[PDB]
């Protein structure tokens, strides 16, 4: 129905957003926040603003129902306090507004960290859908499930001569999915077709097929931490701290690139590299980053063997296997896959759109990583600040 909702489940999202919004319950619940949509490529989305704005609105009715609850229960992961919190939990519309300029799509979304940071996932996949549902109205389930059983026989015919038995696969397509039903229908399938699927960061669907649900932390957690610690060079370290305070023995996958995998290994000492599982990748050219971390394993003792490798910067099957090759004897190995599982679908172009954090506290945040033209950032002198504080060129 035109005017329905797209989003039925609160679950529906990115399981590091709710072990992101329990940390911040937990430790900075009257912090406030801002995020910014852009859209990465040469695209104009303010058409399809009006829509998007009933779908706001819409997402104001989603409520955990008890069985999410008691699943939720089940888990490691959360206390009851928050659980009870959520459970209580709405999306408040007025947080958000959108906007069109010259065509352009602008939407800005602000309040309580707590509360704002539920937005990204379900907006994205809201703009997502609405937008594939409108441009590729012929696109069938079936279409979407041969692709994926094609990419499937190339992944077995390339990796038909090693041990290809530690290939680990998480299924982290939900923000730019071309729709609900495509994202379930291919999960699905790699549950029931593809041994290497260890689980999806979609709550929902972890819940209704029964798989594992992955996924520890984002940037916006550590940039977050620029406007909180009062040391700046510090905000990094502050932030791998308080993480292990609120998950001390679950979650324990550290993203790398706030600011770069080098300063990074400046804060990673032997507590931190001891007491997270792994390293998580997501910038910057992956044979060099991975390298950089088995080493730096060697330099603190600790058996790489011992450790994980999380790889997720916009993968594809194919990628994901060579990194394998190149990684597999040495270190343990996850790789999140994103729209090349959600969103691949012939005569299908995914959209390149996103939802960052750009003021905490009133004041500017930044993510650097060691990708160029990753930043939103749109206080060039706070990057400046930034860049100084952690010894950069
Ligand atoms: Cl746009
Ligand atoms: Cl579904
Ligand atoms: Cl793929
Ligand atoms: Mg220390």
């Amino acid at each position: 129905q035109d005017a329905s909702p797209i989003l039925t489940s609160l679950l529906d999202t990115d399981a590091y957003k709710l072990h992101m919004q329990q940390a911040v319950f937990h430790h900075y619940r009257h912090i406030t926040v801002a995020a910014e949509f852009r859209c990465r490529s040469d695209e104009l989305l303010g058409v399809y603003a009006d829509e998007i704005r009933h779908q706001v609105t819409l997402m104001g009715q989603l409520a955990l129902t008890s069985d999410e609850f008691i699943y939720l229960s089940s888990l490691p992961f959360f206390q009851d306090d928050y659980l009870h919190w959520l459970r209580d939990f709405r999306f408040k519309p007025e947080q958000v507004s959108v906007a069109v300029h010259d065509g352009k799509l602008d939407i800005r979304i602000a309040g309580l960290w707590c509360e704002v940071i539920m937005w990204e996932v379900p907006l994205l996949a809201v703009i997502s859908e609405i937008v594939h549902r409108r441009r590729s109205t012929q696109v069938t389930t079936d279409q979407a499930v041969q692709q994926l059983r094609t990419k499937l026989e190339q992944f077995n015919a390339l990796s038909a001569d090693i041990d290809i038995t530690h290939f680990k696969l998480m299924d982290f397509g939900t923000r730019r999915r071309f729709s609900r039903e495509i994202q379930h229908t291919v999960v699905s399938t790699l549950k029931d077709e593809f041994p290497y699927l260890v689980g999806t960061s979609n709550y929902d669907l972890a819940r209704t097929l029964a798989l594992a649900p992955v996924g520890t932390q984002a940037h916006e957690w550590f940039q977050a931490h620029q406007q909180i610690s009062p040391t700046l060079a510090n905000s990094q370290r502050v932030a791998l701290q308080v993480w292990l305070d609120e998950y001390p023995n679950q979650l324990g996958i550290a993203l790398t690139d706030c600011i770069t995998m080098d300063a990074f290994l400046r804060d990673f000492d032997l507590a931190f590299a001891n007491r997270y599982q792994g390293l998580r990748h997501d910038s910057g050219d992956p044979i060099e980053w991975g390298e950089k971390a088995i080493a730096h394993y060697e330099k603190l003792g600790i058996d790489p063997m011992k450790k994980v490798l999380v790889f997720s910067d916009n993968l594809d099957l194919e990628k994901a296997l060579f990194l394998y090759r190149h990684f597999y004897q040495r270190i343990k190995l996850v790789f999140g896959i994103g729209t090349r599982l959600t969103c691949d679908i012939p005569d299908v172009k995914p959209l390149n759109i996103v939802i960052k954090l750009v003021e905490c506290n009133d004041k500017p945040v930044a993510k650097l990583s060691d990708s160029p033209g990753k930043t939103i950032c749109q206080d060039p002198a706070f990057v400046d600040q930034l860049r100084k504080a952690f010894a950069l060129p």
